[PDB]
């Protein structure tokens, strides 16, 4: 994949937007375009930069961030800027938070799965992301388009049990993360927020078979897919190609996914009545459109 060698003098650094897995991300300008720059912190991070640069150049897909080029003094990546920020901020960030619909929730998960399915179908060997979570999912086009970034080649809430076991893992670990993200956008809750302390407490819980609470009034095909994705045995989880197909076909019953995020939302989180939670999104329209198609 062809890419530019950037002269640092052509870069005009504006403001710091965030701090990813490694390095610092900053808003900037380069040749009229609005860009984002991931810059090195410690000289030790150099190995991670070679990996991410090797991979981002190799990949080309609408749901994975564009790499425009790389500057080597100082060593930094020049990528496309995501105007809407991360999904984590949209979900759980500072007030005021945007209102979103079930349609948005489904579309975000579809676009995410589409990007991952592409990664799993690389030649000659598949790419495993290893770090799928809302902080690494970015939003553009008024919140309607999702991009994947921060390749994994505080993540315990999304991590498959075989990964933190140090055990042998396949691309099916990405599928587990996707299941958690799906639960997360439907409920607008932080997964395992009730479990306090440090990371090992989550890891212990998930290792015993602790999963997120089931959702009240959730459509059985969605529930079926969600719980399949978070199976202990990686074999019992569906492939991403299957997920992409299912989610594409469900979008028939979720119109309006192309409406930009623009409405305010004052969000208070109720407690879980039984062992279940109420969704943030509403499924009344789904059931209406479904019954119209089915008998
Ligand atoms: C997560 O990083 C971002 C935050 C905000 C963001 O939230 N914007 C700044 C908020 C401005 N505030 C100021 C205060 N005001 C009251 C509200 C608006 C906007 C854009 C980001 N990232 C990228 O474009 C990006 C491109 S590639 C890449 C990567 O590999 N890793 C992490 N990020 C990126």
């Amino acid at each position: 994949g062809p890419l530019h060698m950037i002269d640092y003098k052509e870069i005009e650094v504006e403001e710091v937007v965030g701090r990813g897995a490694f390095g610092v991300v900053c808003k900037a300008k380069w040749r009229a375009k609005d860009v984002a720059i991931k810059q090195i912190e410690s000289e030790s991070e150099r190995k991670a930069f070679i990996v991410e640069l090797r991979q981002l150049s190799r990949v080309n897909h609408p749901n994975i961030v564009k790499l425009y080029g790389a500057c080597l003094n100082p060593v930094c990546l020049v990528m496309e800027y995501a105007e809407g920020g991360s999904l984590y901020n949209v979900l759980h960030g500072a007030e005021p938070l945007p209102y979103y619909t079930a349609a948005h929730a489904m579309s975000w998960c579809l676009q995410c799965s589409q990007g991952v399915a592409y990664l799993h179908s690389m030649q000659p060997k598949a790419l495993i992301h290893r770090d799928l979570k809302p902080p690494n999912l970015l939003l553009v086009a008024g919140g309607t388009v999702l991009k994947i970034c921060d390749f994994g080649t505080g993540s315990a809430a999304w991590m498959a049990p075989e990964v933190f076991e140090g055990s042998n893992y396949s691309e099916k670990c990405d599928v587990f993360s996707w299941g958690i993200i799906l639960w997360e956008v439907i409920t607008r809750r932080k997964p395992f927020d009730e479990i306090g302390g440090p990371a090992f407490r989550i890891m212990w819980a998930v290792h015993n078979g602790t999963r997120p609470p089931l959702i009240k009034n959730l459509p059985k095909p969605i529930e079926s897919l969600m719980t399949r994705c978070w199976s202990k045995d990686p074999s019992q989880r569906p492939s991403m190609e299957e997920i992409v197909k299912i989610m594409t076909h469900l979008m028939r019953y979720f119109p309006g996914a192309d409406e930009p995020l623009q409405y305010p939302c004052q969000h208070s989180l109720p407690p879980g009545e039984d062992g279940r939670v109420e969704p943030y999104v509403d499924f009344a329209e789904f059931y209406r459109l479904w019954s119209v198609d089915h008998g």
